[PDB]
C-alpha cells in the first residue's frame, strides 16, 4: 500500500495533495492529469527531495 502525494509547483508554500494509492497516481499520470509532470513524493515514510512524475518509475512499487 505505497502512498503517494503530488505537487503542481515546486515551492515551499506551493499545496500538495496526491495522498492516494500509488495505482492513482498512475491512473492521472497516464490519464495526462500532469502533460507538464508534478512533484510526486511518497507520503511514508516522509522524507523530501521531490520527484518529477515524469521521473519516477511506477514499476518497482505495486
Amino acid at each position: 500500500d505505497v502512498m503517494w502525494e503530488y505537487k503542481w509547483e515546486n515551492t515551499g508554500d506551493a499545496e500538495l495533495y496526491g495522498p492516494f494509492t500509488s495505482a492513482q497516481m498512475q491512473t492521472w499520470v497516464s490519464e495526462g492529469y500532469f502533460p507538464d509532470g508534478v512533484y510526486c513524493r511518497k507520503l511514508d515514510p516522509p522524507g523530501g527531495q521531490f520527484y518529477n512524475s515524469k521521473r519516477i518509475d511506477f514499476d518497482l512499487y505495486t
